[PDB]
Formats: structure tokens, sequence, C-alpha cells
């Protein structure tokens, strides 16, 4: 599956890293803390744990569910 440009408007429900990783959801603190929340963003498409680029990085991508791991690039081409 792949993403066009550099993914920040992919809406796609792809939510795996490129080390297999599973994607944290994005309203979730756990296991990272972090502030790139849909409460926040709100217009980012920060659903679920679904693969995004909300800040202008070059793929999609998520917070990881391995603690050890903050964030990866999600398993997507470019379209
Ligand atoms: O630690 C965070 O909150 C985000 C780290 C990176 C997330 C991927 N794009 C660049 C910043």
């Amino acid at each position: 599956q792949c993403y066009h440009g550099n993914g920040q408007s992919y809406r796609g429900t792809f939510s795996t890293t490129v080390t297999g990783r599973t994607c944290q959801s994005w309203s979730s603190m756990t296991p990272h803390r972090h502030q790139r929340t849909p409460e926040n963003y709100p217009n980012d498409g920060l659903t679920m744990n679904y693969c995004r680029n909300p800040d202008a990085d070059t793929g999609p991508w998520c917070f990881t569910m391995d603690p050890s791991i903050r964030w990866e690039y999600c398993a997507l081409t470019r379209c």
C-alpha cells in the first residue's frame, strides 16, 4: 500500500512500522507520552493508531507500541 507525496494527507488504516512494530494510538499516552494528539491536532486524521504524517515528516509514521522505540515510519511505499 502506498501514500502520496510526503504522506501528510494519507488517511488509510495501515498501522505497522518498517520493523514490524505496531503503532500506538495517537490519543493514547501509553507507552509513549506525547503531544501529537487529536485533541491538539484535530485536522490531521489522528484516528486510532493509523499511520499518519501530521508534522511534515517524509512519510506516514507513528509512535510504536515498543516502549524502547519512540516512533518509526510505517511500512508503506510512495505511490
Ligand atoms: O518525539 C516526538 O514527539 C516526535 C518525534 C518525531 C516523530 C516523527 N517526525 C519527526 C519528529
